[PDB]
């Protein structure tokens, strides 16, 4: 809430290098608003809140100039963003959970008669992750 | 089981397209085992097996020439790798399902009197996810 942090605490606080922290200040992702009488300048709150936004796309594999957009954005709306953001971590979530249960069932035809249907094998994978990797297949 | 399938079908049923399967044939990773009279190649049970392989492998984002490497090791078990990726997989079920338990976090401090801790902001991210991007970084 009032706390202010030192790059040293952002580091400690947040899991982020104090490496990064100086390169997300550099390239203007995020910036220590909080500034001392000393001329030292602190994280704040909504710096804290910034960076929570970079690890949440960052997890969503969103790529660095993408994000500084995303936050720039005018009338940018924090709790749309996490509302957003839940969304895809959700779909994520269940997207792993299918794979598990692909994973379950094909052990279980596998250790039985391996009387299971062959299209059983292919549910529940990514057809996304697919595109990007056929599209990289042809260079 | 007893069922065979050209590339064609192999696409169709498996959601990978015909230009990766080509591919996937050229460079050794998955060459269709049964073989006609007519001297045509087709995909049997066995191939099914090791493109649902091919599949778990590159969603948990092992690298192309590693799969071959882990597929080809002498003494494979398939029920072995299969259970070992079932952990990987719901290893990241749980990372994501965590990732929304910090948003829900967020988003009700946000919307009440904003009293919640800090660091429970960052509680969830993945540490491995972050030093491969700071890392990165370092150009």
């Amino acid at each position: 809430h009032m706390s202010v942090y030192t790059v040293k605490q952002m580091a400690r606080l947040s899991g982020v290098s104090v490496r990064a922290l100086h390169h997300y200040d550099a390239i203007g992702l995020l910036k220590p608003r909080a500034v001392g009488a000393n001329g030292y300048r602190y994280y704040d709150r909504q710096d804290l809140l910034r960076l929570q936004q970079i690890l949440f796309h960052r997890a969503l594999e969103t790529p660095l100039k993408d994000i500084q957009a995303a936050l720039d954005q005018p009338g940018f709306d924090l709790a749309a963003a996490l509302r957003a953001q839940r969304e895809r971590l959700a779909a994520q979530a269940e997207r792993y959970a299918r794979l598990v249960d692909v994973v379950d069932r094909t052990l279980a035809d596998l250790e039985g008669d391996e009387t299971m249907d062959d299209k059983h094998l292919f549910e529940g994978f990514d057809p996304e992750k697919q595109a990007r990797h056929e599209a990289w297949l042809v260079e």
